[PDB]
RNA sequence: GGUUUAGAACGUCGUGAGACAGUUCGGUCCCUAUCUGCCGUGGGCGCUGGAGAACUGAGGGGGGCUGCUCCUAGUACGAGA
């Protein structure tokens, strides 16, 4: 039947202030689980999370697009888990994408910058996370 | 090439020879550099015995132009662009 027991699923959300590195960390995760070669960047648009061609050119993630992989914690790189990341955007203009995403995840790794710490958009998505008690960790 | 010479015409003016910041076609542009000047290149003499070399360097001339891309760097700035 199903390929994996439920305890191997981790539905996590990546969300933060603009440019805090959500898409970069998502592409790094995809590479480190091996569904992506060529780690790639965003300012050169070659990243694969970005398709709509606006975020290709303008280099700003505008809408969430879920993605899956197989990374593992028990004897890591082995005994695969199912991490469903959702690369959400952090723009106040697109906070609606965070809203519906934050309401649909069971956890979410918040991203913070080490230069500015929290930022107004992060203080916003913090309300959008307390709004649903979405469990969460921070990634500086 | 044009402007303004001789040929020619149109429009216009003049009765006319002709004329017009009106137009059109055609229409010869000379000079062996003496001096000054400047580019170079020498011959004489000096420089205090003659000669051969190497120099120092007064002083003068040449050369001084820049773009793009990459890195720094998606950094600082900016809520974001
Ligand atoms: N120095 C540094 N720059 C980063 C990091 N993550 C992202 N960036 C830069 O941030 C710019 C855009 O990153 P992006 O993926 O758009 O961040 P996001 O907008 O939050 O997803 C790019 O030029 C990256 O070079 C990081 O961990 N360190």
């Amino acid at each position: 039947a199903r390929t994996t027991p439920i305890a191997r699923y981790r539905n996590i959300g990546i969300s933060a202030h603009i440019d805090a590195g959500k898409t970069t960390t998502t592409e790094r995760i995809l590479f480190y689980t091996g569904v992506n070669h060529k780690i790639g960047e965003v300012h050169d648009g070659a990243a694969t999370m970005d398709w709509m061609e606006q975020e290709q050119e303008r280099g700003i993630t505008i809408t969430s697009a879920a993605t899956t992989a197989f990374w593992s914690g028990m004897a890591k790189q082995y005994e695969p888990h199912r991490i469903n990341i959702i690369d959400t955007p952090g723009h106040v203009d697109f906070t609606i994408e965070v809203e519906r995403s934050m309401r649909v995840l069971d956890g979410a790794v918040m991203v913070y910058c080490a230069v500015g710490g929290v930022q107004p958009q992060s203080e916003t998505v913090w309300r959008q996370a307390n709004k649903y008690k979405v469990p969460r960790i921070a990634f500086v």
